[PDB]
């Protein structure tokens, strides 16, 4: 009963191993480096830090590095700071100058390619637009209107509202961090300003002369990445959606209704996404967040976010625990409030349906119908956790894995509670192991139904292709049963019909040796009934089919062995008896 | 294609008969009126403003007056200001005191019957907490736990975390206040902190000695009004949620799940709902929004809401106008964004299936499914513009009514944009004046569907039983049709066969006297066929149904009325020919 | 409660003007004339004994004439009988001869170039089939290997197994037949042996000669006129299913399967279809049908068929009015039995969802959810009746016709029980006409919900384009009534608290002046409350609004009014109260 996944920036106000416990505590289950800034030693040490206290507490927690990427900067300014005039107007140009009110350079020589007359040019993240006016290759300049004011420091940034930006899909300093990723088995790489699924492809083809197996998950920061969504995903193993980065290309009133649609078309797919950026960025100077950032936190995990993260709440952040302890609560809470009937329904009209899919539906409804306490998905790679995933059931999924990082990999999926408990061959010990490793988690216990899903036999497994459903044990009395059904209730072991005499209510599952005619006056008030021996016309069972109580008959020792009080459940078909609840 | 509603806060920096103009064009549907500060001198003024600069753009404003409704305050405090340690121990007193940090009192003297002990008491909207360590009848005084440390200034409010607070339904103020709003013909009044069904009926009782017709919208800010929402509504004509007044008595975190039950559990009465406050309160200092306010927004609109407010935004902000434009915008852009097949479906399971909702149903459906224009509503109260409403169909709905009070009052429902024509008597009138008033407000034409519905006859109205689907007229040709289909397309009129030789796409409708031999090659290739006069088995005829083109025979001089390469739009059915595109 | 409609073959047993007022009594909806037999002199006679009978005892009985349609038969033989070995060869020539076991001739002299090496010939009905062993066309014979044997009389039968058999559509019989029909205003033909749209419309065009408006209804024999139903179905009014004459050229086993497709084919296009032949022919001879006769009786019913029709059975049989109350007995039967809810759902997928159905498909969920106990269906033509009809709702269908003609065109379709009133002009006239017309039935009474469903305005019908749905009358005490709930029980008048002391159950609606003290202790224990003035806060609404109590206060005179004793339907929302039963 967590669901939703927890991503947070390690940094300075988070870096030590106390604080790192800390979070993990209050529910962190990826840990996000930010390769934007900091070096490849402080790096390391971070990556060492998490680690060892998650080894130590004994938690999965993976770690993710997000690439800094390919970007437009301003070269240096006259003075540092300069100055732009609100009608005014000013000279982009391709080779390198001092700033100037009316001279001024970028550090991509290229745009004057990508733009044309009229094309919109954000400064410094957008705190002042420009706009093309004329083009000259001849001097290779653009001239452009300044139209809002405002001032200018030097190697500040700029943006282009798409605009297909030609800039490569990964910096040369890009491809040395993601170098470092593969030789610290690093579980995810958030690759910046993916807009074609080239530029996730030059990461995986990286990865592929490794052979590293690390899930890439596209950063969509502009229009041109919105429109080739489906296409990037085609070729990525995950998505985020930084939301402040996206923010600055394409206006902030369309902002959510592009975020909703996303997650949608990940959710489609059943690739897991990120929702990230500008989360509870009040909570880095206060210790409790707003109303608006509660509201759009859950808003992300209504829209269907895989994960949530957190940049400078637990990186910088003066408070970092209380930032990560109320993104938890926040998800619990709106968890809580959603109606998994609908939701279910919702995916199985949205998600294909396809020899893939087909058991991701049947388990998903048959969890959600027969109310299962917990769905034991088993994994080489987590293609079945995910295809479990996707459907969206209340259950608490578990999935048990051989390979340890690829439980790593799981950590961000919805739902998904990763376990790893050793390979076991045969489909048989595939399922015996599944119902052991449900109980120790503690999750389920003997009441419990549980299904069991994985790809068999596992060797060629390529996707999830069987459940079982499977009551957690285990009849503790049987016999003849007659009727068919079934009901709750605390016995009462009586020897005499006096032995029940004047201290009767209904509610109770009577267990005696037979049943004379002075039992069965007092047969019809009670709940269920179990007599010791018996046949299937017996005193005993023809009373209780005509009564229409749910009885057991031909139970071995009843009297002896099943106890006074204690709470029972019977199941008339089968004919079995059981400890506590049952199902 | 605006569909939800805003409402905005009159203040200092939007008195003028500038700047309503200004709010009214930026699509202000309801301007708000605090009566928490200002006195009717102020307001009476401002009520002036609006009602001429509204009879002068010729646009129907609602005014809606909120009442300052009961309350707990702080007597004063010793040299106004006083502090509180984070650890110790504070005296609440029912009997008026000056302030310390051991003694201090509060207005609501009763207090001390309504809290126990373990009881929280929050100071100061929140500011400071504390809790209830003792309670002695005899001095009459709490002794609490101060919990969180702070200042506290003289006449400071007090909250009471439900707590059954006891207060009455209204001040005294309060049943001032609303005798000045029956005076003004003031269209709806918004009850303060109301909790019990009680609460809303002081205000109806005092409304029904003057036969007053306002609408009664109670503001939910605590537990015991959350608990009670259903009980309200059962006697309430709408609905308020200010979440900033809600946060208070009740965690941020939890809010934004109760603001969503809230107003679905008005949509299913179809009672309107409007969310306020802390919606664009940065928009006050700033000119634009942030992302998580347009967030925010916007999942208001999402939850089901039908309209949104601006407290200080339009009040005594520095930016009113730009604030009333980017509600809009944030409005229209996350309802552009949004599936009303879900949304109609959502509803038609949700409210309930009844003798007073059949048609409510019958024409959502009908609208989505045939793609209407505009659903036109005749309504002497509104209960049929409402009950549309609450259905929420694609269609514009368009409240034709006599009364121009409804007509102010259905200014805020969901969708419906009014008018107010002259009372028909007779069905008949009522009809054709729809459809009359549904072509001048412009949103429809010749082509478009028109659902009219009502309650008829409109004496013993009671609820909403008749809906009519009209085609806005009006044939230009008609005859003999033959097959039963339909098309869009240019026509052709041919005198000979060689006037359609040597020029021929297909796409058209091609309009001669007869079909010889000759005109058979041709009319296979074509979209449609007019011919001037012929019978059933004519040549023109059989060449027609043979071939599956719709076809119209014994057309009246075809040739020489309907115009050559003008768009038409011919039904084999019916046998009609119509101007431009038609259904 | 009646819905499948009786066609019944006159003939010589049922000629009389006794046993056809026996027959109108039994259910007849429709008089079929079979023209294969008989002078126009006889059939004039019955025309008149018919019409007469009907008129006499004011029902709506309609006339249907059968054509005999074209055929192909064997020349005459030598010596009258002729025999045919089982494993030897016939001669079938086109050129007219005397019988023979060799040589033998038809009247289709085409027959050969229809036919092909292979091909099967049937002889008199299927008696002896042969197979084509070859063809000259020298000669002009077809050499043929007989495949079971036996005799051969004269002018006897001939069937080529599709075959596209290229006789015309009509005799020069028929031609003449139809003509009879036209000059006595019959109001249906039942044309022969189609297989095309042509077949159809040689008797369309004959009909449009004389503007002659009859509904024209296919008989279906053959393969080809089975693979072309869609395509006949567009140009004709109705149809017919007979079996005895399908199962000739197709095998018995297939038949049931095409008989259910066919009926289907007809339902989606709101076609009235006839299932015909070999009903109950046991009932010719016998006064009580079979059971697998009584069995496909009813599944025709299940197939959905519009009406049912006897041939023998009623014509020379011995029993006739027997017959037709057993028709009427199964199919009441069948029909009692049978899921309208399913049925509607079913017919919604089946018929097209279009600006034509929009209103039958309103109309008929309409009807189901809130148990209407009738849709008035205000018909010129009838087109309205049957895009009710189409949809299968239970609720009776009443078609006010002003066309007396379109009334006996009604008679058959599903469902509709059909009445003459005068033409209204106005909308209103219309509505309060439907009103009145459907308590004239006596079908529905004061308590009852009707759907009154038309095209207006009734000049521009094309299609059904309006519903109302209107409780018949006609609230006899109201006032403001308090809670929105209703129910139904008796009342008992009050005077004093002690005029309801010791003899009070629940179940009862109390009628007092106003509440006391006194009263608030036996409201609570009561049904409704009626009290006799008062206002929305009084003691008599407080107390009724927070017991859950639905009531009406301000009930002029309620005392001396209302009686004592008789069960009355309150209704919170409005504030009506009404004689018995309502909704
Ligand atoms: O609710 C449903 N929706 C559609 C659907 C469905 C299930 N598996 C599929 C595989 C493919 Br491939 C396509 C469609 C389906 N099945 C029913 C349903 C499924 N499992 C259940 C268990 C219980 Br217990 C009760 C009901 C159901
Ligand atoms: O149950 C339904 N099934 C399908 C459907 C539907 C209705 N009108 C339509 C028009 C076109 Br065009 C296409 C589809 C529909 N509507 C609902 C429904 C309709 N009218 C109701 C009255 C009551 Br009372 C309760 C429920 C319903």
């Amino acid at each position: 009963m967590r669901k939703t996944k927890i991503v947070c920036t390690i940094g300075p106000a988070s870096e030590s191993e106390e604080m790192i416990e800390k979070l993990i505590n209050a529910g962190m289950n990826v840990a996000r480096l930010n390769f934007s800034h900091g070096s490849h030693e402080e790096h390391k040490g971070r990556i060492d830090t998490i680690r060892k206290v998650a080894k130590r507490l004994d938690k999965i927690v993976a770690i993710l590095l997000d690439t800094k990427g390919p970007e437009i900067r301003t070269h240096n300014m006259k003075d540092g700071i300069i100055e732009l005039e609100r009608g005014n107007e000013v000279i982009v140009s391709m080779n390198e100058v001092e700033g100037t009110p009316e001279k001024f350079s970028v550090t991509y020589e290229n745009l004057i390619n990508d733009v044309q007359v009229g094309s919109y040019i954000l400064l410094d993240d957008g705190l002042i637009e420009l706009q093309v006016k004329d083009i000259d290759h001849a001097k290779k300049e653009v001239k452009c209107d300044i139209l809002n004011s405002g001032e200018l420091k030097n190697k500040k940034g700029v943006n282009l509202p798409g605009v297909r930006v030609s800039l490569p899909g990964i910096t040369e300093k890009d491809a040395e961090d993601i170098r470092f990723g593969i030789k610290e088995n690093v579980d995810f790489i958030a690759a910046s300003f993916v807009r074609r699924p080239s530029d996730v492809l030059e990461i995986r083809e990286i990865l592929e002369e490794q052979k590293a197996n690390i899930s890439v998950f596209p950063k969509i920061e502009n229009q041109e990445g919105i429109d080739n969504i489906e296409e990037i995903l085609e070729v990525s193993d995950g998505l985020m959606v930084a939301r402040g980065d996206m923010g600055v290309e394409i206006p902030p009133e369309k902002v959510p209704m592009v975020q909703k649609d996303l997650i949608r078309q990940c959710n489609k797919l059943g690739k897991p996404v990120i929702t990230a950026t500008q989360m509870l960025d009040s909570m880095q100077r206060n210790p409790r967040a707003t109303r608006a950032e509660a509201s759009d936190v859950a808003n992300a995990i209504y829209d269907g976010t895989d994960a949530v993260m957190l940049s400078g709440e637990t990186a910088a952040g003066l408070y970092p625990e209380e930032a990560v302890k109320t993104m938890r609560n926040i998800a619990v809470s709106a968890e809580a409030a959603q109606d998994y009937k609908k939701l279910l329904s919702d995916r199985t009209k949205l998600v294909e349906t396809s020899l893939v899919n087909a058991i991701g539906i049947s388990v998903a409804h048959t969890a959600l119908n027969l109310n299962v306490k917990a769905i034991v998905a088993a994994t080489e790679s987590g293609s079945t956790a995910r295809t479990i995933s996707k459907y969206r059931p209340h259950s608490d999924i578990i999935a048990v894995t051989p390979s340890e990082e690829t439980a790593r990999q799981c950590s961000i999926v919805w739902g998904v509670q990763p376990v790893v408990k050793k390979g076991r061959k045969s489909t048989d010990a595939l399922l015996n192991n599944a119902v052991a490793t449900a109980v120790e988690t503690g999750r389920v216990t003997n009441g419990d139904l549980i299904i069991i899903t994985a790809g068999v036999p596992t060797g060629e497994t390529g996707t999830t292709n069987m459940m079982k459903i499977h009551l957690v044990g285990d009849e503790i009395a049987n016999g003849q049963g007659i009727g068919r059904g079934s009901v709750v209730g605390t016995t009462l072991v009586a020897e005499t019909v006096k032995d029940l005499e004047g201290k009767d209510l209904s509610d109770k599952v009577i267990v005696t040796n037979s049943i004379d005619e002075t039992f069965v006056p007092y047969v019809e008030k009670a709940l269920g009934l179990i007599t010791e021996e018996n046949g299937i016309t017996s005193p005993s069972a023809i009373v209780g089919l005509e009564k229409g109580i749910p009885t057991v008959v031909g139970v071995e020792k009843a009297v002896k062995n099943i106890s006074n009080n204690v709470l029972v459940t019977i199941d008339a078909a089968q004919g079995k008896i059981f400890e506590g609840y049952a199902n």
